[PDB]
């Protein structure tokens, strides 16, 4: 049993040895990265089924980043198997400003009435909080009365009754009991905050992955289309037009315009903890499964992402909840799911994955009769788009073991990944941008191949490479699809079903 | 293209002697005029027909092997090739000659007559005597009870008792009637043990295996032993190619349908006879019925006779003929057949043509109203998946041909039984296996040179369709074979080319 | 029990005047011997005629009255009740006598003549000249290359030039036939403007109404206003009871199908006059269409005309005539017709008899075969989702009968139109809408009480189904109707009961 | 909107007040249970949407349980609702025995090899684990090499590497750091240790519970459907017949024998906690889902239950996880969910309640669409089964507000509840029996009515009842089933599409 789920790992200090020492150990910092060991631990996490890793921008330095990319690079050689890269943007956010008198927290109760500055540059007090606003933006026309302030993951929130033009505050009443630390993170829900599209720090971040060599970029804090298109333009503008983007929809704004992100984006990343907040707590999953029914009808890639096995970041077992919202993704229809903490800062990276591709293989033997996307639903225009349907119905009717698709592209490959065939998919292909692009489409094994000199050759090719990968043995059936002939850019119009000798 | 083949029964009609059209007084006198007649013939295949019906029920081998040599002519003129079938006489009852040389008598309702068992002896006006074939004493298979219908089941003798001393049926005349000589005979729901294959069919058969034919009906078919003693023959003189329709037409058969349709390569609905062997309101079930089994089992039905019955003699068909040509497409019959519209009518092209009117008005309706419905059909194996993936592909775009490259012709055959929206293009490399798809539902077959390898071979399909004039430059056809076309193998692979 | 309703045409077949039949010598001298024909017409009842059809085409309304006060004896004698149609002559064209009153001319293929349009001239072999309704005169209605066919479409002549001195037409003979006086002529795709409702039409109706009549078939209906001015007149005399059928007869009609479904009660579909006016291969094709188009409606269809044409002259029909009756079954009609068979044929009993024996026959296989699909009906409304409850019903389980008891026969239509796998047994308070359920399909309809609560209703339609001989202790049937039934409700209310 | 998926509130100390001293205050336990303001306290979990309460005979006498019971009667009066009474059996248990010396317990290392003793009545040692088995069974045959011994709810692992005859001793080793103290729970997963059905106590429990009137009886650890039958024969035999026996599935023998189990009971709980110690941590949302499919299809309740909500007990908010957990149950098509800790010991009894119902009543919303469960699967072939199907069917093609029955056994309610229609169940019964046991059906709203004279006055109260209930209003229409004539048990035969006046 193959697993058709892909598994997105984050990268972080968890598997890098410095000077011998692991993370956590004092003088850990003083050291220069050990980047064979590191690629060591990495290589295990491609084993245990990691199929990209996530360089998440929003800590460490480019340096950190470039050394992590060197140091897959390293272990994918260790390994033998490849994997995607994927950049994840910082993008906009609001923090808890200093305290005066080094003071680190207060403790608020019910309805105690305070103040939120927008003025930058102030630090707070215990009746006055200031806002650290990227860019030293002021909110405070954009925030209209009756608006919510949540602190730290929405767990203190603050009710806006009144706006003071005088000293450009918010006046707002504690609606229930907790704590206001320095440097926490605050949401203020179904506002329109204006943070630029494209901020120069995400600019530098992204030039900087593309120039490193990046085949993903996960676009935080995605609201319209433009927050996407900008993006797009960089990936264009410096010849980088194979790189796919991923919308990360984490608020209403996002949601709301969820058709149009789809439309421009390649994929979208579901970031459950920031919706969290942005939104009622039980909309969460009525989101989730919307947004993976819709992208699968789009033919493009969804990511399920964050607090999957957030336990698993201090303890070396997740919670029944947890295996549950992990294996209930995957029924769902997810192409993907992701790790974070888990996998970046926890204590058990490697039993992280692990778990992780446990839970995803169990669920995938579900899909058939669970599984909640349904291909019948698609409206087959272009002849591909017909053979990909003939495709699902072969492996539906009889027992195939694997799809073998030959494309150039990867265009076929996708198409076929979005009918979710009950069979893996290899997909051979000549180039490693296409090949590594292919790395989050649901049951697809991507990888390289000699070039057929025509369809009779093409078809042993097909046969021979599932074979020597050790996919299928004698007796097992596959389907064979390619465009013919061969050579030429054909879109695929062949099928062959094929007992492998 | 018209899809549902046409079957045409020849005859006189078609023929013409010295300058003599049928019908001309001293017509029987001149002799046959085999160009004039030959031109005749390719009139019927340009208006539709596919297979041409040689009735060993009437004439002679020399008849036969006369009217065979005048049809491969017609190809040539017409040229178009056309299939050959071969209809046997087979067991039969008829009414013996009168003494003193009467040539009927009539009856009413209630009259007490008898009816003879005893063979070779004449007939009088009291008791019937019946011409059973091979001689056989029908006496103890006829019960009390059953009925013996004379002259195609017009008039009915009840059997009420039986007469162990004369071994005669005695009988009550159910309606008013005349009997005649040399007439028909049936009786119902008996089993007269005819022999499985008697020799004068046996020698008909072997008679027109060496002229060359690729169908045989074989009449009256009760059991799966009928068809096999006639496979044995095809086999023995090296003539496998050979394909067998088991002709329906009585209780038995019916009763014994799935092992006839087992043995057999396809069946003949003879509408006639079935309806004097069965109750008139059963004939519309057991043809559909058939039909659809038939289609199951991936073989040919031809529905038959009183098709376009009143064009024997007048110009315009029935509305009642019309709907029924019409409804035997809607039921899913590969093929229709003329009989004496066709051999011995008035208007024997006329009846091609309106035959093939109405056969290629009802394919247009074949989508919404058909019957068939290839959903049914079990779908794990190979070549049912492949199958399936061409009629949807039919479906989902507008697909104008089908071509198969095919060494046997099953990828056609297993096509044709989709009964998809196309037409099919069967392009194979020997004329046995080309006549012998002509009955198949939708295939259009044609002669090719075998492929060198599957791009030769999607190549080859592309160019003859082109040729054909079956399709154009930006059309879509699907390509469906069994690849390596040289070797036997199940079909399994498709592709959608568009035409460039 | 018949599902498919049968309208037989009364004639003098069943008539007896002074002891003589029809055909005998001096049989119109005689008075009509009303217990003795009343007799005959009882045996067309109890054979399973739901209808008789009253054809105001021919006779006098002396010979129509007594003819309808014959039925209301045969009703008693039968003990059956039976619909009473209405059949209007509608506009007509006819070919004049001709000089030195000359019956007929034989015309060969290319011969040139013409056909005057000037009204009150007789013919001549060179000069056809025609008798229009209301002496219409038709000339600037008739472009050049439209036909002109004359008796029953057999002789068909095609308008080459158009003389504006004489308003001649010069024709070409298409075909060879012949030209006799006083013979049918239908002009295919033209619009001659005969009044929506012509004087004599508005008479026979009237005349029909003033009997007591159930439905009227309107002759030749183009558009809805055809149906609409005869809907004004029932209404106007009390009779909005009256089920209009607008028969379907030539290319406008067909054009204004929509229009004329939603203004009429039902269609009948005239095989014989639309076989002329549009191409023969078409007929099944509107057949099937118009069936399926009215059923979607809600309403009844009566397929119509040489259903068993033979049976006029011949004690049993061909196999084309008992397929088409039973693919009309199949196809979806409500009713199936005869004419000629039963009011001017020689087998007139026979002919209801083997119909209603192919009939019944034919409503076993709708299950399997039927074309009519109750699913392709929208869902959104009580009244849908009740009839497709029933419905579900009848395929899960075995249900024998559907009652209900209803007092507009609103119930019983809907239940009708979904076509259940069982017999409906519909129960009314009133004779008018007893008679007018008559010709839906699958429908008993019987007189009750009205009930006095919703469990004295579940009683009632038990005990008369079981005292009908319907069902049996055990069997189960589902109960329908809108309550309470007394009032006339929408179908709200369904019970699956075993009978005791 | 009505919440159609019913919530079992485990009923503990964290609502109780004893003597006017609220749970964790010093002498709390010292006082008596005050009965009118804890009912005060248990109304509030009633009103936010708890519909049966879960009691635990073991915790206190039996004078307290019948007070406890008392409250509850009491809390009903105040919601102005009624609510079902569950009582859950302890059911057989291995429990640690005594050590020696009074130690309280003992510290392991991985690789420690130790003995666990299977003679009864006997101390442990810090080598020599001695167990208290129910039944005093010998379990030393039932346990084969290679079997695993976990102690203290699966913390700590014991490997039997080897087996000794003489002692009847199992030999382990020590599979992770942890510690072994004294009365805490044994499992052995995969084992068929012939365990009596219930614990020594239960029997005593059972009948006073019975006494007291109990709706519904929830059997731990059922293996066959003999543990089952035993507590069916002690309801059976002292006339409360009416009871509802819902089996417990916790290890591999319950899920393998789970058709026998369904078959003899009314319903499962599916009992997350111990199945996840018992089967391995991925199988445990195969078998949630199998066995929600295969309860559905029998007509009968399933309660989903353990660690819904877990995190609650200590915080105000629940994980992503957890919520997404509980709305999963929901879709996977659970006709109940069940709080234990949280609403019994937490800090947030009646927050936890209030969450969960806001989760259930979300998830009811994506029922029609995203809905695991198929009534188009069920056999169609007898008139129970179309008289459901129709009236699912009028409310899936009309807008149904309410079905409504007249039920004198809840037969129709069970028939209607088995088909998920899109409407809430209004089911008028004529006994408290009957109403009450009906508080776990999905979408069924119990209420008491007179029994009707007539067919005619069926169809008025249903109608009148509903428009009381506040449920419709004029220009509604509702579904009026029922087996007329409902004054006996009579199959549901009869069907009405009303609209309300």
């Amino acid at each position: 049993m193959n697993k058709r789920v892909k598994i997105v790992a984050t990268l972080g200090p968890a598997v890098e040895i410095r000077g011998g020492k692991k993370f956590g150990e004092d003088g850990y910092w003083g050291e220069k990265l050990d980047v064979e060991a590191s690629a060591k631990n990495i290589a295990k996490l491609i084993e245990a089924g990691a199929n990209t890793f996530r360089f998440n921008f929003s800590h460490g330095d480019h340096q950190e980043q470039g050394e992590r990319m060197a140091t897959v690079k390293l272990a994918e050689k260790i390994a033998g198997k490849k994997v995607g890269f994927l950049l994840d943007t910082k993008g906009p956010e609001i923090r808890t400003e200093l305290f005066e008198g080094e003071a680190k927290e207060y403790s608020y109760k019910t309805g105690e009435k305070i103040r939120v500055a927008t003025k930058q540059g102030i630090k707070s007090t215990r009746e006055v909080i200031a806002l650290n606003v990227a860019g030293a933006l002021d909110i405070y026309d954009d925030v209209e009365v009756g608006r919510q302030v949540l602190v730290d993951d929405g767990k203190l929130g603050l009710r806006v009754v009144a706006k003071d033009d005088a000293t450009r505050e918010f006046e707002v009443e504690v609606e229930n009991d907790g704590i206001i630390a320095k440097q926490k993170g605050v949401n203020i829900p179904n506002t329109k905050i204006p943070f630029p599209a494209l901020a120069e720090r995400d600019n530098d971040d992204i030039r900087f992955g593309l120039e490193q060599g990046i085949n993903f970029i996960a676009i935080s804090f995605v609201r319209t289309a433009k927050d996407v298109n900008e993006v797009r333009a960089i990936c264009e503008e410096t010849g980088n037009g194979h790189v796919q983007l991923f919308a990360k929809i984490e608020n209403q704004q996002g949601i709301d315009n969820l058709d149009e992100i789809i439309e421009a984006a390649d994929g979208i990343m579901i970031a459950r903890g920031d919706m969290g907040i942005e939104v009622p707590f039980e909309m969460v999953p009525v989101y989730q499964k919307m947004i993976i029914k819709k992208v699968n009808a789009a033919g493009k890639v969804v990511i399920t992402a964050t607090n999957m096995l957030e336990t698993m970041t201090e303890k070396p077992r997740a919670t029944r909840s947890e295996v549950s919202d992990v294996f209930n993704a995957v029924i769902d229809g997810t192409d993907a799911t992701m790790l974070s903490g888990e996998s970046a800062n926890g204590k058990y990276p490697l039993e992280s994955v692990t778990t992780m591709a446990t839970i995803d293989k169990n669920a995938q033997a579900l899909l058939n009769e669970y599984g909640r996307l349904d291909s019948d639903s698609f409206e087959r225009n272009s002849k591909t788009e017909v053979m990909a349907s003939a495709v699902k119905d072969a492996t539906s009717s009889m027992d195939i073991k694997l799809v073998v698709t030959l494309t150039k592209t990867g265009h076929t490959a996708r198409l076929i990944s979005k009918y979710r065939p009950n069979a893996d998919i290899l997909a051979l292909t000549f180039d490693e941008l296409t090949e590594r692009g292919l790395m989050l489409n649901w049951g697809v094994i991507p990888m390289l191949t000699d070039a057929p000199s025509s369809t009779d050759d093409m078809f042993e090719i097909a046969e021979r490479k599932a074979v020597e990968a050790g996919l299928v043995e004698s007796g097992d059936d596959i389907v064979i699809v390619a465009g013919v002939p061969v050579g030429e850019a054909v879109r695929t119009n062949t099928m062959r079903i094929r007992t492998v000798r």
